[PDB]
């Protein structure tokens, strides 16, 4: 007999751990355990989504003739951790070996590495076939290459998969090329019970549970993918970086949550976009861009995470110590852009790429926040957030706390960028055209202060040469007044964070 452990982000009937299962003899284990629901203060909607999808996935496996041992969060006898439930199901089932698909967190991986010793039974940890590249392949692609960039990896993924390839050439001669309501799925009985249970057990957690609309079945997630292809995929590249106060979704797909937990397969999503391309329903730039986000960025981020090692989380290139601002938890800031995106995050457990990078992340970058505080908040607030995908985006891409290890440039931008790409300023109490004075957008002074105080470390970064040139053309008193303006704003933040 076999004990097949399946984690909350492994909700696919093709997950590796299921290869070679004897439906008559083996038992699948799913457990809602407190260790996983509390290692960070997850968004209420995140906990609700995961538990619901784990429950529906349990029912689905039972529906496919699998034997499933489920453990709910408020079940008594619940041992509170993966290992504990592993003990219970062992004693229970006296199985011949444990089978599990490798996880997406160093924390969980390490626990699971402890199984073979803890139980004195052979543990079979299987490589997660949901990723195009294994750890060894990513290591070997990166080995020797004195600079990591997503692009090169992406091209190797394009060749590997055959997506948008005309044999050995990229479709359209080049690898690279840079509204209706979104679907809502009404909570069924299971989901409503979960929502109630979560609100009961995690009432102080970040976020609201009101208007939960997530797909929690494979079918509904496939319906969200289909709705994306039909309604938004055609305009996906045309608005990738735009923000709108009245529209939190725009042409984004909102599929990450399903992809990241096994309700959708990344490769199938790409094939959907490609199929749409050939049938004429989307331009090549939008479909290439879309796919590049999945077999490029997503795959590359996972590779970076496992390559950098667990202490990657400690990266602090600029040696920041400042605590996270209080308004990331409350959204009560006069900065309209930050108030909108944070409020959306509180309400919806979602924000699109450019929001995470250029509003809340950009702010945290310019403000010199302890990178670890930033990683923590990103991992908690979004229902697509797991350390393998969140951490490289935060440490590497947004915060540059790894010093550019993953090839990106510093994404520091002023109120000029945000005014240019959004309509948040239109109703903000701050003036983004003003950099000094009490009405000045905080991002202007903060942008220059960031560049100034980190000048030694960013001196030789070609991308910032124009800004430094401009810095150097300002009178000394202008540079002084800007830095002081920044310091006064940071003061206000540090003061607010003292009440703690
Ligand atoms: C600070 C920060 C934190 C982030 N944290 C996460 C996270 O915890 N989980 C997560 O899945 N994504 C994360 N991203 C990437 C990106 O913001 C989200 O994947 C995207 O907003 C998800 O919504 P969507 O599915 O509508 O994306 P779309 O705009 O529809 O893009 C298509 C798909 O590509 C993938 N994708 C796009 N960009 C990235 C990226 N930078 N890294 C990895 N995959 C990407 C997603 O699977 C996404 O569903 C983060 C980015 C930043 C700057
Ligand atoms: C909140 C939460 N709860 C559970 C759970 O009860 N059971 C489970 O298997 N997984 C959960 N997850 C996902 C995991 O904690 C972890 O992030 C993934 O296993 C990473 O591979 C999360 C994020
Ligand atoms: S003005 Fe500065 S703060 Fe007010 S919204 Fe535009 S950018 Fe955000």
């Amino acid at each position: 007999s076999q004990l097949v452990l399946i984690l909350g982000d492994q909700l696919s009937p093709s997950i590796a751990a299921l290869d070679g299962v004897d439906k008559k003899q083996d038992t699948i284990v799913l457990c809602e355990v407190m260790a996983e629901a509390s290692y960070v203060g997850h968004h209420k909607k995140k906990i609700a989504f995961i538990f619901s999808a784990m429950r529906h996935f349990a029912e689905e496996l039972r529906g496919e003739g699998y034997r499933v041992r489920y453990t709910r969060i408020d079940d008594a006898d619940n041992a509170g951790s993966f290992t504990g439930e592993v003990k219970r199901a062992i004693d229970d089932l006296t199985p011949s070996r444990i089978c599990v698909t490798e996880p997406g967190e160093w924390r969980v991986r390490s626990e699971m590495d402890g199984f073979a010793g803890a139980f004195g039974i052979q543990v079979d940890i299987r490589s997660d076939r949901r990723f195009l590249s294994s750890h060894g392949e990513f290591r070997n692609w990166a080995a020797g290459r004195k600079s990591l960039t997503m692009e090169y990896f992406y091209r190797e993924m394009r060749r590997k998969t055959g997506l948008l390839m005309n044999g050995e050439q990229p479709v359209g001669g080049r690898w690279n090329f840079d509204r209706p309501k979104h679907p809502v799925f009404a909570p069924d009985k299971i989901t409503k019970e979960v929502i109630d249970t979560v609100e009961r057990l995690f009432p102080d957690n970040f976020g609201k549970l009101e208007n939960f609309g997530f797909a929690v079945t494979r079918t509904d997630a496939e319906r969200a993918l289909s709705a994306f292809i039909d309604d938004f995929l055609c305009n996906f590249g045309a608005t990738q970086d735009a923000m709108l106060q009245d529209d939190p979704n725009l042409n984004h797909s909102l599929l990450s949550f399903y992809i990241n937990c096994g309700l959708l397969d990344a490769l199938d999503v790409c094939k959907a976009a490609e199929r749409a391309y050939h049938e004429g329903g989307a331009p090549l730039n939008a479909v290439e861009g879309f796919i590049r986000q999945i077999i490029g960025w997503r795959e590359y981020m996972r590779g970076i995470y496992w390559l950098a090692g667990p202490d990657y989380v400690d990266s602090n290139f600029f040696e920041n110590d400042r605590s996270l601002p209080v308004f990331y938890w409350t959204g009560k800031t006069h900065m309209n852009c930050m108030a909108k995106v944070i409020t959306e995050t509180i309400e919806n457990a979602y924000a699109h790429h450019i929001q995470r990078l250029m509003i809340t992340g950009n702010f945290a970058l310019l403000a010199g926040i302890d990178p670890k505080a930033v990683h923590r908040w990103y991992l908690e607030v979004y229902a697509d957030a797991y350390e393998w995908v969140e951490l490289p985006n935060v440490i590497g891409m947004s915060q540059f706390a790894d010093g550019g290890f993953l090839g990106t440039k510093p994404f520091a931008a002023s109120g000029n960028y945000i005014n240019r790409m959004s309509d948040y300023c239109d109703t903000c109490r701050y003036d983004p055209k003003e950099r000094l004075g009490d009405n000045a957008c905080p991002f202007n002074a903060l942008y220059w202060d960031f560049l100034a105080r980190n000048r030694e470390k960013l001196k030789s970064n070609h991308r910032l040469a124009q800004p430094y040139a401009t810095w150097a053309r300002m009178s000394e008193d202008v540079r002084h007044d800007l830095r002081a303006k920044a310091a006064a704003f940071l003061r206000k933040l540090d003061a607010a964070a003292l009440e703690h």
